[PDB]
């Protein structure tokens, strides 16, 4: 009967995208820098990290997603609201798709960055993680044949 959605979404600008789960937007007149919870693509190299060596175009990826969605939105989680950084923590939309699951679909960055209660959405991206390794795109682009948990 009435409207009834999840956490608190609100709406941004896309100012400039980064990396592919690094993207700069404006908020209530603030320019942040956002970047995908629960996701670490191999091709961003701010850590000791580095690319493993699939080092693919996932700042291309968000770059025509975010500069196509006609309407970007963030949703901030109920763990804490930034990190040690004070980069922005929350799941972008764009259309009413989910950023994070969309790499995460096209088998481009891998999850990982999992500190409760900061992963309200852990079960549906481990799931997209789940049918981009069946698929084998890209990263999973590994010689399951035997398989063996
Ligand atoms: C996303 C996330 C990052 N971090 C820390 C680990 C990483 O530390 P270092 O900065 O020393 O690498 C950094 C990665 O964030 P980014 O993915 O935004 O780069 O933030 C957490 O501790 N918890 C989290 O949930």
């Amino acid at each position: 009967a009435t409207s009834t959605k999840k956490l608190h979404k609100e709406p941004a600008t896309l100012i400039k995208a980064i990396d592919g789960d690094t993207v700069k937007l404006m908020y209530k007149g603030q320019p942040m820098t956002f970047r995908l919870l629960l996701v670490d693509t191999p091709e961003t190299k701010h850590p000791k990290k580095g690319v493993e060596k699939y080092g693919p175009e996932a700042s291309a990826f968000t770059k025509k997603m975010v500069e196509n969605a006609k309407k970007i939105e963030v949703e901030f989680d109920k763990g804490q609201r930034t990190d040690k950084y004070g980069r922005g923590l929350a799941y972008i939309y764009a259309d009413g798709k989910m950023v994070n699951e969309a790499l995460v679909r096209q088998g481009l960055a891998k999850v990982a960055y999992v500190y409760k209660p900061n992963n309200t959405h852990e079960q549906l991206l481990r799931k997209s993680e789940a049918q981009a390794k069946k698929e084998k795109l890209n990263i999973w682009s590994e010689d399951n044949a035997d398989s063996g948990q």
